């Protein structure tokens, strides 16, 4: 039929679920760029999407994303045993103690940045999160980061996802940010291999610099650089989820008090933040063989997009997805396909986000400080979510006035 690209960019989070609702189905055939695209939504859809005998990621990623968001040669573009062996490198980083260490470093950096925020009077909370995250994740990952460069590197990491997918000249800064960050990370890898950088044996940058592939070869310095940015960048992106934590504390009644007094509530709350709020709209794969599913044809080579936001707001799964209610997670069966803000399926055997433990730990630190430590006022502003923005944010970016902290 018609090309629907422009309609998708106008409503990137909701386009799929809205059409699904219109059609009374969990899937529909469409066309993005010029490719026929099957669009899927829901737990059953997610589960077939993560079947690696039917779906491949190889070459499925639009080049614009490679040259900004993702880089070229990274784990996202791999399939099969090549993929599994590369994904294992990421998974080995995420021990409960290593995740804890990153959370601890991030709390310290948050606390160090508050005085700065106090003397400012008024801050855009979102704008202020990138640098502490950058400082935290760099130290955790063994990436040296001098004090006077921290601001700039945070700006560059931010530019990879917050200027990327944009209708404006911001796409140009994003592409240059990618070349700068790639060259920086590459210099890090090279110094580790040459002995000039003493990154500890438990650190991401070390693991990535010394990773051997299935042929016992080091990654090429550029591919290693891209994989290191795949740790640094998405950690800084947690700024979005932290902003949504502040937003929930502000727009939904009872949340604050429940968090203060109920110990087990934090975990339910951060889960519901990830379910409720838009972040990553969709993931893309290519059908690897001819098959049919619930009446829909999936010929070899068909581009297929899995709607994450729609799946997270699926009525069959949640009954009242439209409500923000952390308690729903008391009844969650931990299914790997019905709740997928960072992908579904298995972490080792598919492309599901290895960053979930980090996101959760950091979201918890955020929720803890925002209720138990950090005091602030919230002036009249537009807190409505910008569903036409990538990534989606409250329009204001969540503005704070009179910020101060204890311990
Ligand atoms: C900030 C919130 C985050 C969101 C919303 C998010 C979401 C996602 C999604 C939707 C995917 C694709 C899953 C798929 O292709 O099936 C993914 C993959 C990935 N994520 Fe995240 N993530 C986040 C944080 C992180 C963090 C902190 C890390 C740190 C290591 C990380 C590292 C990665 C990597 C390396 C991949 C590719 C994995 C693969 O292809 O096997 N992410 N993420």
């Amino acid at each position: 039929g018609p090309d629907e690209t422009l309609s998708l960019l106008a409503d990137p989070y909701r386009f799929i679920s809205r059409q699904c609702q219109r059609l009374g189905a969990n899937a529909f055939e469409s066309r993005f760029l010029l490719k026929k695209t099957n669009c899927l939504k829901g737990a059953k859809a997610a589960e077939i999407f993560y079947d690696t005998t039917r779906f491949e990621r190889e070459g499925a990623m639009p080049v614009a994303i490679q040259k900004t968001l993702l880089g070229q040669g990274g784990v996202q573009g791999l399939d099969g045993e090549t993929h599994r062996h590369r994904k294992q490198m990421f998974m080995g980083l995420m021990t409960p103690e290593r995740v804890r260490a990153l959370a601890q470093l991030f709390e310290a950096e948050w606390r160090r940045a508050v005085p700065g925020w106090t003397r400012k009077g008024e801050i855009v909370f979102y704008d202020e999160l990138h640098e502490p995250l950058t400082r935290a994740v760099c130290a955790w990952a063994g990436v040296p980061l001098p004090d006077d460069e921290a601001g700039n590197r945070a700006g560059e990491l931010r530019a990879l996802f917050d200027a990327a997918g944009s209708a404006s000249p911001r796409h140009l800064w994003s592409r240059l940010a990618r070349r700068r960050v790639d060259a920086w990370a590459k210099r890090i890898i090279e110094g580790i291999r040459a002995g000039s950088i003493g990154s500890g044996s438990g650190t991401a940058a070390y693991a990535i610099a010394w990773h051997r592939d299935r042929h016992d070869d080091l990654l090429s310095p550029h591919v290693a650089a891209v994989e290191l940015v795949n740790v640094l960048r998405p950690t800084v992106e947690i700024a979005v989820y932290i902003t949504f934590v502040a937003h929930a504390l502000q727009t939904c009644s009872g949340i604050r008090a429940a968090l203060v007094q109920q110990p087990d509530y934090a975990e339910l709350f951060v889960q519901e933040v990830r379910r409720f709020y838009p972040f990553f709209p969709a993931v893309v794969a290519r059908a690897s063989q001819d098959f049919e599913w619930e009446g829909m044809a999936f010929p070899e080579g068909r581009q297929v997009v899995l709607d994450l936001y729609g799946s997270n707001h699926d009525a069959a799964t949640w009954a009242d997805p439209q409500e923000f209610r952390p308690e729903r997670f008391r009844a969650w069966d931990e299914d790997s396909f019905n709740f997928i803000p960072q992908g579904g399926g298995d972490h080792y055997l598919g492309h599901r986000c290895p960053g979930e433990w980090i996101v959760l730990a950091i979201m918890k630190v955020a929720a803890h400080l925002l209720v138990n430590a950090m005091r602030y006022d919230v002036p009249d502003q537009d807190l409505s979510i910008d569903f036409a923005r990538l990534p989606a944010l409250p329009k204001s970016g969540f503005v704070m006035r009179n910020v101060h902290i204890g311990g």
